[PDB]
């Protein structure tokens, strides 16, 4: 019985006061912890302030990224080591925005897990393919090899409790839709990858969170499926209405 | 008559509780700000606290990066847009750093200078030659080309206000020296460029510090250079006495 997770995943967008508007909005209306696991991905920028009015609440506070070192000659990047200090629960880590735009790479993504464990936190492992790779019937394949590269090294316990997110890719654009179908065998498919590389009882305990759109009218059906347990969600987690509508399903 | 410009680059070092601690230390005992201006490169995580310390004081507070535009799909990036809105004076972009471990162009950093003088901030540009490239004598050429990418677009009284600082990357962990010379030279390099591209009297307001290894007990040394308006400094900006001691030169 994995314990859904909703995670909104608010991308670059957001000053702190927005943030904090955001949280005074939603932490004192989630449903309870036993039904649900609701938490928001926030900019570096605004997590002091997430994590100050959401203090005392069911709200996870998920960072967006951060780098596989606790300190250093690393301008620009945020620590992991700070990230826990200041009360993070997750790190996203591996977003297709990232693998894309700013180069991250497996071995990156499998540093930044163990960093993530090494510093008390929980990561939210991303993956998924694009649409040459869907096109050429060699989803299960890639994604396969990313989840597999990403827990390289990781201990059973630590993989029991990671978090892992299969994002459509390939569904973006105009001619190509997800569906509940396809959420059930891409999740199945990183549950199966965890149980080669860790045993089923392992994979029986790690969440696979679905990254493609999911609505209102919607979201119960697909968490529904069997493999799926929850959803990493974008536009919809902006505003407080959609976010918490999200969590109806419970 | 520049005004010298000491910038504490901290890297990625610091807690918020660390970073206060530090702004309580230095804010008040900074000198004149008619003498020298004085500033902090802060992690994104820690930007909110030292803006709100140093809130009344001369301490003058930089990011170390952010993306190019102001909001949208980009996982993990720092908006410029919510930099200004908060507060934030500068923004170091094209540190080598970022151009090492993140493969960051020419291009990025001509769209991050744009970026931040569209929302109201002032770029800390850097820019610096290679070992392979000092050693093929191709330091002036390869410098040049850098900060005329850099500034490509940006207006006469942009480019005035812009810092522009030269790394020695070729002597950066590499186990060769720069000296208070290489300084001089590569700032002039720099300041020629500026002069090439914008005139004389751009080039002549535009403030060039140097990114080597500076530290208190040489600091007056580098900045007696003519062409020498500060420093980025590294590891002796994390001390708050010793950042201190950066700042009697006058
Ligand atoms: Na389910
Ligand atoms: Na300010
Ligand atoms: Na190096
Ligand atoms: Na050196
Ligand atoms: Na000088």
């Amino acid at each position: 019985s994995r314990k859904p997770f909703i995670a909104g995943n608010w991308k670059m967008n957001k000053n702190p006061e927005e943030a904090k508007a955001f949280v005074e909005a939603v932490a004192s209306k989630l449903p309870s912890s036993d039904l649900v696991e609701a938490g928001i991905a926030a900019p570096a920028l605004d997590l002091t302030t997430v994590l100050a009015v959401a203090k005392g609440s069911n709200l996870k506070v998920a960072a967006q990224n951060c780098y596989f070192e606790n300190a250093g000659a690393f301008t620009g990047e945020t620590s992991p080591q700070v990230l826990k200090e200041i009360g993070t629960d997750y790190v996203v880590i591996g977003h297709s925005e990232r693998r894309d735009y700013f180069h991250e790479t497996d071995e990156d993504i499998n540093k930044k897990a163990k960093a993530i464990f090494a510093n008390g936190m929980l990561p939210i492992i991303c993956c998924g393919e694009s649409l040459e790779t869907y096109e050429a019937g060699k989803a299960a394949e890639f994604v396969g090899a990313q989840v597999s590269a990403a827990l390289a090294g990781l201990t059973a316990e630590q993989v029991a409790a990671s978090v892992i997110a299969y994002e459509p890719i390939w569904a973006i654009g105009t001619g190509k839709s997800a569906s509940q179908d396809d959420a059930q065998k891409m999740c199945k498919v990183v549950r199966d990858v965890v149980a080669a590389d860790f045993g089923q009882e392992v994979a029986d305990k790690v969440r696979v969170q679905y990254g493609g759109s999911v609505k209102p009218e919607n979201v119960a059906s697909y968490m529904a499926c069997p493999d799926v347990d929850g959803a990493l969600v974008g536009g919809a987690s902006l505003e407080a209405e959609s976010f918490l509508a999200l969590l109806d399903f419970v």
